[PDB]
């Protein structure tokens, strides 16, 4: 089997994510950690993949587009399951995806938010890797695409086991960028 686990930024405590296609927030340290992340591998002869919608691939600023050192699986209802160049697959779906390479590690889901909303009731997922991000008016941003999670199905874990699963990667807590204050926490199936 596959360790697959979601990896995601949201706004405290509606979950909020994006809006109008847009990352309403730009937090240094986060996409640092995401990066050091979705890379780390333990293993030799090892990659990661991560896993996102055709939209959130369109996102993706041109230079760092596939994203570098792991696999990029891109999700659409149009592709077929083929190998497009080293780096990038075309998927119709998660379970089709799998079947396709052996030399991954980690799958991690990558976005953005119909993704998400789907694969946080799959089975194949057991870990959510939620930094959550606060603010001391979090209605005064604009928000229109949000998580869909029954969280209450989950158990935050404790910072110990988190450490674990990010290996050497520094875990600050209570991290001030601007008006916004964020943690990363690690989540498991009930
Ligand atoms: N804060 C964060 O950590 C993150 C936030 N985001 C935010 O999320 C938003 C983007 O989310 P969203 O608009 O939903 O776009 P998505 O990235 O989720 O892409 C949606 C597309 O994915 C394909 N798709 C959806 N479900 C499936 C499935 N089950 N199997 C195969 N393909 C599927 C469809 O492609 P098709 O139509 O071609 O068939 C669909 O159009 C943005 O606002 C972005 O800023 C994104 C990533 C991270
Ligand atoms: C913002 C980076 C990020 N952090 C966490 N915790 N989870 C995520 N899924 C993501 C993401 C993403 C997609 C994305 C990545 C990117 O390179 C860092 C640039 C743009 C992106 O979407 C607009």
């Amino acid at each position: 089997k596959p360790n697959v686990a979601i990896i995601v930024a949201a706004l405290k405590p509606a979950l909020g994510i994006g809006y109008k296609g847009k990352m309403p927030w730009r937090l240094r340290k986060e996409i640092r950690y995401f990066k050091d992340v979705t890379t780390r591998t333990t293993k030799p002869n090892t990659r990661n993949a991560v896993i996102m919608g055709r939209k959130t691939w369109e996102s993706i600023p041109q230079k760092f587009r596939p994203l570098p050192d792991r696999l990029n699986i891109i999700l659409s209802r149009s592709y077929e399951n083929e190998i497009i160049d080293d780096n990038i697959i075309h998927a119709s779906s998660i379970e089709s995806s799998l079947n396709l390479v052996s030399d991954v590690e980690r799958v991690f889901i990558i976005g953005g938010a119909e993704i998400y909303n789907e694969l946080i009731n799959n089975s194949l997922v057991s870990h959510l890797l939620i930094t959550e991000i606060e603010h001391p008016s979090p209605e005064s941003i604009e928000m229109d695409t949000f998580l869909k999670f029954p969280l209450e199905s989950w158990t935050k874990q404790p910072k110990s086991e988190l450490q674990k699963f990010v290996g050497d990667t520094v875990l600050e807590d209570d991290i001030k960028e601007g008006d916004f204050t964020y943690n990363y926490t690690l989540w498991t199936r009930k």
